[PDB]
């Protein structure tokens, strides 16, 4: 099927390759199989299931709230491209050092990373404002993906360096995202809302932590995983990272806004020390509206 | 110098190319000259001058303020890479459809685009908070660069579509960046500070507007410009876009903070209508502290 040169002859007992002078790019590296039929079949099923969840979340959101729909919007456009051109350039980049780079994956990431991280900075949906910390989250997260993408495109010691630069940026991201979830927990009402925030934290750190692991395991790292193998791994963490997290997000948002509809915006002053941080604790009791220095 | 296959023989009257079976990638497309010695010489001079300005801005900032230093930090690391590996993968990506993509350029852009756009959302340096508009600026700007990068990696009608998707995102970015500059102008004190804001607006829209123009003109578009040609064009708008704009930014910041040191934080309520917008006008007179509905 390929639109690089696939036909060649071996000459001088396979020491010389002869190709048609038809202007096409040529590299043996590009023609290596993407994996077993079983791996491919597994990958095509999880992709349809991802298309189904992407489709239902969008229509569901159809019945503020812009960050969840967008991630599902980008996810549906991703599947139409996968369906028609999954391994066609530039969904996959076939480069001169022999690498296959899944640009489709990294592009989606850079497009939605501000959307997801804005949403991280807006769990309750009540804020109109974003602090200095939000901005450090976006700068560090974009750096991570840019160094990572560079590492995927490189080889040898150059790949090692850019991966390590991605990790330094990534640690800063994880560290600060952890504080946000802590503040969110002590901001939202005491019941079901704190269960959902806790659920979102687990999904976030498991799914986000798995991406550098799948990088090291895939063709971009030690080549342990095949390309279909990598696809399957990515579909699982993709469903968690995007669809499910936005669904939990939308759910949380509904719950918080309904709290304002029933009890109203009753804030508090929980002074945390996880440092000397502060928080406005939404409560269901008008009585409760005081400074609660809960040093962690 | 290249580390893809550069040596080949023509056989059957140039209808067959024979190459050593040494595992190297091969494409005639990759070997096309990058331009004239004159273009190259011009490009190497502007790069050193860019290194010099990057070096002086950094040391100058050495005598809040994080966004300007970072852009100069990234710019210096860019020049050390240019010096050693300007046309080596993945500073340039040589891909299977024959394209040469200057990943070095787009990577820098994605890394600093949040930094610059945060700084756009913080001209005075007094704000601790960022509105919903800032967040739309970051989402739209990153989309622009991602669609653009995809367009550079593609060919034919696929390149046309992604470029057009980049333009749609880009228009949203320009439109909203214009409002920010209008608000900044009516926020800062009446004298020299409004000259600098006006200077920053001109630099911003000229330099940012030139990037899609250089894309259409370069190998990524209609191939009018050569690679050295493109480099020279990029060095000129690079000096404006990064060094000079951050220098004007730092200057503005100093002026505003010195206003608080002399007169103090004396805000107003200029209600704009460029819609029904509002602004806190810093003034040098304690007397002036009222609502001035200046409908534009
Ligand atoms: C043809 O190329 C092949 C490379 O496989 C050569 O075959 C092998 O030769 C080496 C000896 O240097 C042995 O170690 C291997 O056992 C051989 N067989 C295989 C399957 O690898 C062969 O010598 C070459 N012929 C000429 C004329 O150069
Ligand atoms: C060798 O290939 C060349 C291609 O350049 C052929 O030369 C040309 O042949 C065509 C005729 O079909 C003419 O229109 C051109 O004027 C010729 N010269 C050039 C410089 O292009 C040549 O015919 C081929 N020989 C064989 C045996 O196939
Ligand atoms: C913060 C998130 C938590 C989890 C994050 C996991 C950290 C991974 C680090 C491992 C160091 C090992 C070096 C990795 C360097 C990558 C380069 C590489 O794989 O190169 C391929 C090789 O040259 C050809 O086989
Ligand atoms: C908002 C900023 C203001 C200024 C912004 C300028 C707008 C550029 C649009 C031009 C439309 C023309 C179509 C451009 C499509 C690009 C694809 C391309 O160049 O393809 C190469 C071609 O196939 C091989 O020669
Ligand atoms: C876990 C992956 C999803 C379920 C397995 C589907 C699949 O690929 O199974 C085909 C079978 O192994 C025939 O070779
Ligand atoms: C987001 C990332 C998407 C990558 C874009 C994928 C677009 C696939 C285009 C397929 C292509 O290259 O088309 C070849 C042409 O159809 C035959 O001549
Ligand atoms: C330390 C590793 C480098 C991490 C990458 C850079 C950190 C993000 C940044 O630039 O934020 C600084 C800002 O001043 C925060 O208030
Ligand atoms: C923080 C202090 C400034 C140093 C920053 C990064 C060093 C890496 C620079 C990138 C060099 C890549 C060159 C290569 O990989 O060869
Ligand atoms: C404008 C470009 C900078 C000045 C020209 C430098 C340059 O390249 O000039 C070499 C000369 O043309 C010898 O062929
Ligand atoms: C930011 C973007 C930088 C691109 C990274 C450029 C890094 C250049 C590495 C050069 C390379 O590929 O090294 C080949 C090796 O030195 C010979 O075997
Ligand atoms: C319209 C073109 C598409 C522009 C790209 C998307 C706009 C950015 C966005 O998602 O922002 C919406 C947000 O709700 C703003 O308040
Ligand atoms: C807003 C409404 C939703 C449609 C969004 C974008 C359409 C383009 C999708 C990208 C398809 C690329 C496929 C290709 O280029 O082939
Ligand atoms: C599409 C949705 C999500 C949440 C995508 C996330 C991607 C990452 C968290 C990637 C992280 C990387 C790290 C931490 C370091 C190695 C390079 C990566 C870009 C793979
Ligand atoms: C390094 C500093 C700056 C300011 C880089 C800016 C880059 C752009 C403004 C690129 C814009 C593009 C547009 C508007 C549409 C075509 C694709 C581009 C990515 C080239």
């Amino acid at each position: 099927r390929m639109l690089f040169q696939t036909s060649y002859t071996l000459e001088n007992n396979g020491s010389v390759i002869c190709i048609p002078n038809n202007g096409q790019c040529f590299c043996l590296a590009w023609l290596k199989s993407n994996g077993t039929n079983a791996e491919k079949l597994a990958a095509n099923i999880l992709q349809w299931i991802t298309f189904a969840l992407s489709a239902l979340c969008l229509m569901f959101y159809g019945y503020c709230g812009w960050e969840e729909i967008y991630v599902a919007t980008i996810e549906m456009i991703k599947f139409i491209i996968e369906y028609f051109h999954e391994f066609d350039e530039p969904a996959v980049i076939y480069s001169s050092n022999g690498n296959k780079t899944v640009w489709l994956r990294y592009a989606e990431w850079l497009l939605t990373c501000p959307v997801i991280l804005i949403h991280l900075s807006n769990l309750t949906g009540l804020a109109n404002d974003y602090n200095k910390r939000t901005m450090g989250l976006l700068v560090s997260d974009i750096g991570t993906i840019v160094w990572g993408t560079t590492a995927a495109l490189s080889k040898g010691y150059v790949r090692v360096i850019f991966f390590l630069m991605g990790l330094c940026y990534g640690i800063y991201t994880f560290f600060n995202a952890a504080k946000v979830y802590i503040e969110a927990y002590h901001t939202v009402p005491k019941g079901r809302c704190r269960q959902v925030v806790t659920g979102m934290a687990w999904l976030f750190f498991v799914s986000w932590g798995m991406f550098p692991i799948l990088f090291i395991l895939g063709p971009e790292g030690f080549g342990v995983l095949s390309v279909y193998g990598s696809t399957v791994g990515h579909t699982i963490i993709d469903l968690m990272s995007k669809n499910c997290w936005g669904l939990l997000g939308h759910y949380l948002r509904v719950l918080i806004h309904e709290h304002i509809l029933i009890h109203g915006d009753i804030r508090k002053t929980t002074k945390l020390n996880i440092t000397e941080i502060e928080v406005e604790t939404l409560v269901e009791d008008e009585a409760e509206a005081g400074a609660v220095s809960s040093e962690d």
